RNA sequence: GUUCUU
């Protein structure tokens, strides 16, 4: 039975690669507007889990910004829009 | 492949 929440202004940001960074995330994501975090989500070891989440300052319209076709190092980021469930 | 993280 689904679970949690839509996060407003938030894209998920999948298909996060070794051989991308965070810079150029946020440095892309920019063109919809003032970049608050991209916050990669890591195991408690520090190891990335391959996805993260970009959230703004502005409105954005998530619907729109999850159409685009955003490669980075040769792999295409998979996005939609952010939902969170329930140290 | 949906977030502990001022
Ligand atoms: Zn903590």
């Amino acid at each position: 039975l689904p679970e949690g929440k839509i996060m407003p202004n938030t894209v998920f940001v999948g298909g996060i690669d070794v051989r991308m960074d965070e810079t150029e995330i946020r440095s892309f994501f920019a063109r919809y507007g003032s970049v608050k975090e991209v916050k990669i989500i890591t195991d408690r070891t520090g190891v990335s889990k391959g996805y993260g989440f970009v959230s703004f300052y502005n409105d954005v319209d998530v619907q729109k910004i999850v159409e685009s076709q955003i490669n980075f190092h040769g792999k295409k980021l998979k996005l939609g829009p952010a939902i969170r469930k329930q140290h």
